[PDB]
């Protein structure tokens, strides 16, 4: 023990402090729940959530089928002392995961400080608490006392594995928006994990195994925190932006509800598609709810309800909110240090990067979705550690992550039946017209597609420069050594004291926040297409687990359940389908996954594209790549035109014509006309570094996004491939008669072994080379219309301050050579392009 100094069995008698039966915030009436106190302001409570929504008492799955990737049912769960017992222990042994890191320490500390404000008064001159953010707490003679809290986790509601952040609302404040705070519900279980594949970690990593990979619930469970600490701070983006999908065309999402928030809460590639526009609204937005909040604090003439001084209590919210006071006591907010808790809470909290710090394998994206549900139990030591989680040093289970590995780790992770269908949510593709051939494609294997109002911008905006005109310093990239600094200017103590409050109403009244109406959107729509598709020449390539499959070259295997496509060469068709003698079995196998590392370990090299070296020319026939098919013509189709090839769709790109500075002049004044002009220069710089920010923007959610679903099929594809290939064998093996055992004596998971390490060095590739298109298209078909309207406005510029400057020499005098050269010097070179201000991942970067 560490962060939870108690070692709590659920059994243990109640004490009245820290284990209780508790009343927790109702729509009407609730019977007691015995909870546990784990730490300062943190409470667990070992049920199944049937009390925070009173429309969510049901444990059962429900009528409407619910759209979502992966979901699981059991109403059995979580209703035995020794489930809850467990449970206690799991929960307990992640808060302590997540505290072993740097990153976790200072969450959890942020999350304890971040007491929910005490805005509850009509009066406003008084402090008063909100009593949805306090529970009862039954004592051991039947009474009860009040208490403050910040942080409750529960059990799941009926979907099992629906892991959310749950509030009560207010009349009329807004207390997850407006500063203020509120205490958080969070429903999470640590008896169950998401199963999700791997593309991106294979270049770090050669010997990565095969199947699925466990989410380490260390992740999940920060993941909610970092949540509740936005809404703890009252600085969570309001749920009703979200990211709008186009959903007409046949290769994309049926529909998709991503919120700011929850891209925010990841980070990495996905918190760079909210536009700085957006960006700079939500900050300010919160400033000045902040300003408020200080200005509240200064009104204060009294505080009711509680022993606390007046002084005490303004006090704790100074330290929450790192308010400034003069010697007079007047609090305020200095926008430095607001900025800086605003970037942690929002910027250096991000899933993205507890993955940096616990060093496990995780989704790099939002958009990798889940695809599996299994059952774990990570209370033994000999599972998973607060050290290493699955991943046990000095084990088998130390390297290439071995321990989330589904399938080396098969003792830890059994799986579940998924409660969502594969095809229960789809859209229907078929090619021909009274016949057709149609194919079910799941809605979270299409592409994603943001809308173009997600994308704001004011470029085109003119200004006015004067001495005046603030300018902005650098955006210091996050980063390792930011989160280092960060993490020095924390002091571990003083957490604010478990103050006693009066009394509440032993059933306190409280509905949950809002959560906006949304609908569902529309499932199994119909396409007629004339050409196949990438989906279609994905689904060829699958076969039926009556049982003899054969391979071949043409999508035919669409047709017949026993024949499966393949891209790889005629050659290798005709050897895997030749029926082969027991003698000559093992020197078959042994030839067969040589030839498979031959056709999968294909690489072009060119030095005719540019930001392009390498060229996989099987992604052609693959994936069906421009639809005109051929290796050698995907090399050729990639030569002509570049990555533009590879999109589905081509992401429109337009910036306008960029608004241009207009100057005010000083006569008489050398000092502030010398302002004018370096506060124009130093503007300039801003602006090709927002028109950057903004192209990559738009790069990373429209065209990124479509690469990075590409290699997921290529992986697909590949994976496919060894299982046919595989099958293939093992039906030929079986053929044979006891010749088999003493003799052959054939390990099918060796081979499966090898196989992998093929598509693992043939991933390594497809990565090297998915990377370089993406860029590519990023430096050739979207940065040069950028630079196009920023030279123009070099140009603009130029002609105003060399004139400015000559009108001027009267005041100028001095040096105005100097600022001339200065003029010339800084305008006639371009602000050079480097991805690395712009990303803060390092995949993508290298190239």
């Amino acid at each position: 023990m560490e962060f939870v100094n108690k070692q709590f069995n659920y059994k243990d008698p109640v004490n009245g402090v820290d284990i209780a039966y508790i009343k927790i915030p109702n729509a009407g009436q609730m019977q007691p729940v015995k909870a546990f106190k784990i730490h300062n302001k943190i409470w667990v409570i070992p049920e199944r959530d049937t009390f925070t929504n009173p429309e969510e008492g049901d444990l059962n799955p429900p009528p409407e089928a619910k759209q979502v990737p992966v979901s699981y049912y059991d109403s059995t769960y979580l209703s035995t002392d020794n489930e809850k017992d467990n449970y206690l222990k799991g929960v307990t042994k992640l808060f302590e995961r997540i505290y072993s890191t740097d990153l976790g320490r200072m969450l959890l500390t942020s999350i304890v400080r971040g007491i929910p404000f005490w805005g509850g008064s009509t009066i406003d001159t008084e402090l008063k608490v909100i009593d949805t953010n306090c529970i009862n707490v039954i004592q051991p003679d039947g009474s009860y006392r009040s208490e403050e809290l910040n942080l409750v986790i529960i059990g799941p509601s009926a979907d099992i594995i629906q892991f959310e952040c749950k509030s009560f609302g207010h009349e009329v404040l807004n207390l997850t928006r407006n500063g203020y705070g509120s205490t958080q519900y969070i429903r999470f279980s640590p008896d169950f994990t998401f199963g999700f594949e791997e593309s991106l970690e294979v270049d770090t990593n050669p010997l990565l195994g095969a199947g699925k990979f466990a989410t380490d619930p260390a992740v999940t469970l920060a993941h909610q925190l970092i949540y509740a600490g936005h809404r703890l701070y009252g600085i969570a983006i309001n749920p009703n932006r979200v990211f709008k999908v186009n959903t007409n065309a046949y290769y994309e999402m049926s529909g998709l509800e991503v919120s700011f928030e929850e891209l925010r809460t990841f980070g990495g590639h996905d918190a760079k598609f909210i536009d700085s526009l957006q960006e700079n609204e939500f900050r300010l937005y919160y400033y000045n709810k902040f300003k408020d909040i200080a200005s509240t604090l200064n009104k204060a003439k009294s505080i009711v309800g509680t022993t606390a001084s007046l002084q005490y209590m303004k006090n704790v919210f100074k330290e929450k909110y790192l308010l400034s006071e003069d010697t007079s006591g007047k609090f305020s907010v200095d926008k430095l240090k607001f900025d800086k808790l605003y970037k942690m809470l929002t910027e250096i909290y991000t899933e993205d990067n507890f993955v940096k710090f616990f060093k496990v394998l995780n989704r790099k994206t939002y958009l990798n979705f889940d695809k599996a549900v299994f059952k774990i139990n990570i209370v033994p030591k000999v599972n998973y550690t607060i050290y290493d989680g699955f991943n046990l040093r000095n084990t088998n289970l130390a390297a290439n992550f071995n321990g989330q590995n589904t399938e080396i780790n098969n003792m830890n992770f059994t799986k579940l039946k998924n409660f969502t269908g594969l095809f229960e949510f789809y859209k229907l593709l078929c090619v021909d017209g009274g016949s057709l051939q149609c194919i079910k494609v799941n809605n979270w294997d299409l592409f994603f597609s943001p809308s173009e109002d997600n994308f704001t911008n004011d470029l085109n905006k003119g200004e006015e420069i004067t001495s005046d005109t603030n300018i902005e310093a650098a955006e210091e990239n996050i980063s390792l050594d930011l989160i280092q600094q960060y993490y020095l200017t924390f002091n571990f103590d003083n957490e604010p004291e478990n103050i006693s409050i009066e009394n509440l109403s032993s059933d306190i009244i409280g509905q949950l926040e809002l959560m906006p109406n949304i609908e569902r959107f529309p499932n199994g729509k119909k396409y007629e297409l004339d050409k196949y598709t990438m989906f279609h020449y994905l689904r060829a390539q699958e076969f039926e687990h009556s049982r003899i499959a054969l391979t071949n070259s043409v999508n035919e295997a669409l047709l017949n359940p026993s024949r499966v496509y393949t891209f790889f060469s005629s050659d290798y068709v005709k050897k895997v389908n030749k029926a082969t003698e027991a003698a000559m079995f093992l020197g078959w196998v042994e030839q067969l996954v040589y030839d498979f590392t031959d056709e999968t370990s294909e690489v072009s090299t060119t030095d005719k594209i540019a930001d392009i070296t390498i060229i996989i020319p099987y992604i052609g026939p693959a994936l069906n790549i421009g639809n005109m098919l051929y290796k050698d013509d995907f090399v050729g189709a990639l030569i002509f035109s570049g990555a533009v090839i590879l999109l589905e769709f081509i992401p429109e790109i337009a910036i306008p014509v960029l608004g241009t500075f207009a100057l005010v002049s000083y006569i008489a004044n050398k000092v502030l006309t010398v302002q004018t002009i370096d506060n124009a220069l130093s503007k300039r710089n801003e602006k090709w570094d927002e028109v950057y920010k903004y192209i990559v923007t738009n790069w990373l959610a429209k065209v990124n996004t479509q690469i990075d679903l590409i290699r997921k099929k290529m992986k697909e594809a590949l994976e496919n491939q060894a299982e046919a290939t595989k099958a293939i064998i093992n039906y030929q093996y079986n053929q044979y008669t006891e010749e088999e055992k003493n003799n052959i004596n054939f390990n099918i998971d060796d081979l499966s072994s090898k196989l992998n390490e093929s598509i693992n060095k043939a991933m390594i590739n497809i990565n090297k080379f998915l990377n370089q298109c993406s860029v590519s298209y990023l430096m050739n078909s979207m940065i040069p219309y950028g630079v196009k309207r920023l030279e123009d406005f070099d140009a603009s510029l130029k002609d105003a301050l060399l004139k400015y400057i000559y009108d001027n020499r009267g005041t100028l005098i001095g040096q105005v050579d100097r600022l001339k050269d200065k003029v010339n010097n800084t305008l006639s070179t371009d602000i050079p392009f480097q991805l690395s201000k712009y990303v803060d991942n390092q995949r993508l970067l290298s190239t």
